[PDB]
C-alpha cells in the first residue's frame, strides 16, 4: 500500500525519500489507530541528534525509506487508550529512544528493556504489526504507553527535547558505573551533543571534570559556559604526561575512529573507559595497558524506561537543559549540513508545532 | 662481568643473541642476602607463554642476556635476620613479580600486583640497577614480601606452573565474582592458562563451557579436565546457537584473534576478561559492546596474599597443573612445541636433576 492508505489516521512530517542525497522534503503518511495501551501526542519539540545525521547521511544499512528521522520528541497527549492510566489527554509527554521491546526476555521482565534483544529502535524499522516506524519530525505519533514519559512541568519543552537521547544516554551510563558520587576525577571527551550534556550532569552530581578534546577553541565553552574544572587539549603531549594516572573514569562520546591507549594511561589502576558513541569503523585495544592497569572497556546505550523518566524529574530539580537553537522544519536541511561540521553548541530542536504545514 | 656484578656466583641458560632466541649455558651472579632477603635453591620452573614472547624477541624494553622463567619452586637454603615467616629448609615459591615502589595507592593496601613500576620477573633492573635473572638457573634471592610458602602436600613440579598461570586464573575468577555456583563460564583457549582456569571452576562449583578453535582438545576437555561443554570456534552453528548464553569469559589466547564473535555469547552486561598479553592490537567492535552493555576488562597475575590464598586453596582441592618435565637443556625444542602448542598443557624444567655447574 501508500504511506497515506496503510493506516487509518491521516499524518505529514519530512522525509528523506531518496536515500542517496539525504535531502529531507514534505511528507504525507499515516499511522496506526489508538490501542488500548496506546497514547497519541501532538509533536511540539524534536531534537536532532548524531543518529539522525548518520541516518541522513546514508550510512545505516538496515533503514527503510522513505525515511522520517527524529527520536526526541516532546509533546502533548491528545488521546489515550481504554487501559491507559499513567497519562490523561492534555499533559506534557516525552517519548523514549525506542518504541518497543519483545517483552519476554530478562532484559523486558525486569525494566531493563533498552537492552532487550529485539529492541524496536525510533524509526526505520519495521513494528509488532510490519510497519515501518516513522519518527519525530511529524505532527503527530502513537506510542505504547510503556515508552511514553511524563514531562515535568517545569522544564523547558524544547530545551528537554535532547535529554530524551543524548541526555539519557549520559544520565544511565554515570549512574549504573558510580560516576555520580562526589569526589571523582571524571574526563568526557568530546564536546558534542552527548559530551556536553555529560558535563552538565557531572557538575549537578559533585564530580570534578576535565573536558578531554581536539578543537583548542572550545576551552572556553568547556570552562565559562559549561563549567568543567579544567581542559585536555589532545596534542600537548605535556598534558598528557602530566595528567597520566589521574582519571579515576572516562565518559568517551566520540562518533569518531580514535586511539585508545592515550586514553588509558590517564586512568589510574582499575579505571574504567565508557564508550557511549558508535564509532563507524572499529577501534584497537591495546592489550598491555588494559591488562597491567587493571582497567576497564565498558559500552551503554540509552536507558531504560524507568531510568529516563528518573532523570527527567532530576532535570527540572536541577534545571538541567540543553543548549539549543530552534530551528524550523525547512532548516533541516541546512542544519544537517551544519551538524556535519560540528558547526553548532550544542544541539538543534525543531519547532514542530509552529513551522510544519499540513498541506 | 655478569660474573662479577654480585658477589655470589650463580648459573643457569639465557638468550645471549635475542635476534636468534636459543638459550644456552650463561654464568652470572646474584646479589648477597640482605636483611629481609630469602635464598632459594630452584628445584623447578614452569615455561609461560610469557617466556616463548620473551625468546621470541617481541618485548623490546627486555635486557640481553636474558634468564626467563617465573614460576619457581625451591627450598629456602639461607633467609636474613630479619626474616621470621620462612624457615630454612622449607619449601617455597616467588611470585611473578619480584618488587614494588612500596608508596603508592596499590603498594601500601597490598594490591601490588598492579603498581605502576611493578618489577617483573626478569630482564628489567631491580631495585639496585642490576638486570634481574629469572628462574632458569640453580638459585635465587628474593624479598621476602614475594616468597611464598608452598604447601607441603602438593607436587612441587604439578604447582609451579601455579605461581604465573593459576594466580592469574585464580584472580581474575575472583576480583570479578566468577567463582560463585550459578555462572556460565567461558574459557578461550585450552592452553597452560585455559587448562588451569577450567580445574578452578568446577572446584568452585562453576558451569565451564571451553571454546577453542582445535577440536582435538574435546576430549581432555570433558573427559580429563572436567569441562560441562566444548565448543568449536568456528563451527557457526554451534556459535550462532550459543549467542547470549554466557554470563563471564576469560580469553587466555596469546594470539591475536576476533572479539567480536565472543561478545555475542555474553548476555547483556556480560564481561569478557583479558589475561592473555597478545603482542599486537586486537579490534574493538563498538556496536556489540555498545548495544549489549558489556565490558571489556583486562588482568593481570595477582597480589602476593592472594597467590598465597590460592595456594593453600589448591592445596585443600588438589589442584596441580598437567605437566611434561624436561630437562634444561630441551629448553629450546620446548619453545618450539609451544609455539605450535604442541604441549598438554604445562613444560615444567627440573633444575636441580638436569642443571650442570657451569
Ligand atoms: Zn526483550
Ligand atoms: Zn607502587
Amino acid at each position: 500500500k501508500s504511506p497515506e492508505e496503510e493506516h487509518p489516521v491521516k499524518a505529514y512530517g519530512w522525509a528523506v525519500k531518496d536515500r542517496t542525497t539525504g535531502i529531507l522534503s514534505p511528507f504525507k503518511f499515516s499511522r496506526r489507530a489508538t490501542g488500548d495501551n496506546d497514547i497519541r501526542i501532538k509533536i511540539l519539540y524534536c531534537g536532532i541528534c548524531h543518529t539522525d545525521l548518520t541516518s541522513v547521511k546514508n550510512e545505516y544499512e538496515f533503514l527503510s525509506y522513505p525515511l522520517v528521522p527524529g527520536m526526541e520528541i516532546v509533546g502533548i497527549a491528545t488521546e489515550v487508550g481504554s487501559k491507559v492510566t499513567k497519562i490523561k489527554v492534555g499533559e506534557k509527554v516525552a517519548v523514549a529512544a525506542y518504541l518497543g521491546t519483545c517483552g519476554k526476555c530478562y532484559n523486558c521482565v525486569n525494566d531493563l528493556e533498552n537492552y532487550c534483544p529485539e529492541v524496536i529502535i525510533g524509526y526505520g524499522t519495521p513494528y509488532h504489526d510490519g510497519t515501518i516506524n516513522y519518527g519525530g519530525l511529524s505532527n503527530e505519533t502513537v506510542v505504547n504507553e510503556r515508552f511514553v514519559l511524563r514531562f515535568p512541568e517545569k522544564l523547558s519543552p524544547a530545551g528537554g527535547a535532547p535529554l530524551l537521547s543524548a541526555g539519557i544516554t549520559a544520565y544511565s551510563a554515570m549512574r549504573n558505573h558510580g560516576l555520580d558520587k562526589p569526589g571523582i576525577h571524571l574526563g568526557v571527551v568530546g564536546l558534542g551533543g552527548l559530551g556536553h550534556l555529560a558535563v552538565k550532569f557531572a557538575k549537578a552530581f559533585g564530580v570534578r571534570v576535565t573536558v578531554i578534546s581536539t578543537t583548542p577553541s572550545k576551552k572556553d565553552e568547556a570552562i565559562n559556559n559549561l563549567g568543567a574544572d579544567a581542559f585536555l587539549f589532545s596534542r600537548d603531549d605535556k598534558q598528557m604526561r602530566a595528567a597520566i594516572g589521574t582519571f579515576d573514569a572516562i565518559i568517551d562520546t566520540l562518533a569518531v575512529v580514535h586511539p585508545i591507549a592515550p586514553l588509558l594511561d590517564l586512568l589510574r589502576s582499575h579505571g574504567k573507559l565508557v564508550l557511549v558513541g558508535a564509532p563507524s569503523k572499529p577501534l584497537e585495544l591495546p592489550t598491555i595497558p588494559l591488562l597491567s592497569g587493571g582497567k576497564s572497556l565498558i559500552g551503554s546505550a540509552a536507558g531504560n524506561v524507568k531510568q529516563t523518566q528518573e532523570m527527567l524529574d532530576f532535570a527540572a530539580e536541577h534545571d538541567i537543559t540543553a543548549n539549543i537553537e530552534v530551528i524550523p522544519i525547512d532548516y533541516i536541511n541546512t542544519a544537517m549540513e551544519r551538524l556535519d561540521k560540528g558547526d553548532i553548541r550544542f544541539r538543534f530542536v525543531v519547532d514542530i508545532e509552529n513551522t510544519l504545514t499540513p498541506p
